[PDB]
């Protein structure tokens, strides 16, 4: 009752015209705040998601920690208000990657960008990284989500051709076939709509609730998935690995792609 945002947060944003973001299918609410001289974004998750990699508070922590390490929005305000975790942030710098480069026209550039994300991430010191997204941690949260009907279990997972017939069957695979983990900085949802570019370089990362320490193959796997889905031609997957300077590990790649299935 009353409000989802505090009186002080409301005071902060009242001069702005709120526009609800439509493209975005997580449990968070995202609002673009249009002001006279700049836009802000306000992102909110409810208490059901506290402690999970959807938790906007966890995203806020990573956003703060990443300042000076990766280009990310500025955290302007955070609060917990009546169950809700609310994050007010600045607008990322540059153009959303999915908007700047289309798959039909700039395949090599897209591959190049993804590759540069991986390289950049590997240079980040994770000594004092706030969160460790080990598989034990991710699996524990997936178990929590499934138990409480909070996972993304619907739609494509009902199709008769699905590799696993129900969520617990997938969960079992993930739980019992964990690969070896060598921890590095991981974005957690590396994709063309969580990344900004400017002057042909990466200029911002957003959607950071799932970022933290994780195995190096995790983000690489997301790149492979994107390349195959958006571009399709396998040549470009091979090119991606040519830029990385490593041979693929299809077992680990398949694993992390399956891990993200229910998120
Ligand atoms: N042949 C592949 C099918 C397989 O079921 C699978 O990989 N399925 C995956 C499941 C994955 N969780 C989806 O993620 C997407 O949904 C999440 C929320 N439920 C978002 O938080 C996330 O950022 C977004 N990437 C992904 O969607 C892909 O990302 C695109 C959107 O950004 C597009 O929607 C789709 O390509 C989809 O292909
Ligand atoms: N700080 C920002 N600067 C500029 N654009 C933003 C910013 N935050 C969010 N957006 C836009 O809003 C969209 C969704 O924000 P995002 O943080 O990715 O949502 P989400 O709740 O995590 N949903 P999903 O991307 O499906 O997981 C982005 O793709 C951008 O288009
Ligand atoms: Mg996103
Ligand atoms: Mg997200």
């Amino acid at each position: 009752a009353k409000m989802r945002i505090s009186p002080e947060l409301k005071k902060l944003i009242e001069k702005y015209r709120c526009v609800k973001d439509t493209e975005g299918m997580s449990p968070a609410k995202v609002y673009k705040l249009v002001g006279e001289n700049e836009n802000l974004y306000l992102k909110m998750t409810d208490s059901r998601y506290k402690g999970t990699t959807y938790d906007v508070e966890r995203e806020k922590d990573m956003m703060l920690w990443l300042e000076g390490k990766l280009p990310v929005p500025k955290v302007l305000h955070f609060e917990r208000h009546d169950g809700w975790s609310n994050l007010l942030m600045s607008e990322a710098d540059g153009v959303l990657c999915s908007e700047e480069y289309e798959d039909e026209q700039s395949p090599e550039k897209i591959i190049e960008l993804y590759a540069e994300c991986i390289r950049l991430f590997h240079s980040i010191d994770i000594s004092d990284c706030p969160y460790t997204n080990s598989l034990d941690s991710r699996l524990a949260e997936l178990d929590y989500l499934l138990n409480n009907d909070l996972a993304d279990v619907d739609c494509e997972n009902w199709e008769e051709d699905t590799p696993f017939k129900d969520p617990r069957e997938l969960y079992d695979f993930l739980k019992t076939e964990k690969p070896e983990e060598e921890l590095v900085f991981s974005h957690g949802d590396l994709g063309d709509s969580n990344i900004f570019v400017k002057d042909g370089k990466v200029s911002g990362f957003i959607d950071l609730g799932r970022s933290g320490r994780a195995d190096k193959w995790y983000d690489i796997a997301f790149c492979v998935r994107s390349i195959r889905e958006d571009i399709g031609e396998e040549q470009y997957v091979e090119l991606f690995f040519d830029l990385l300077g490593i041979k693929p590990d299809w077992e680990k790649i398949k694993y992390y792609i399956l891990l993200d299935e229910l998120f």
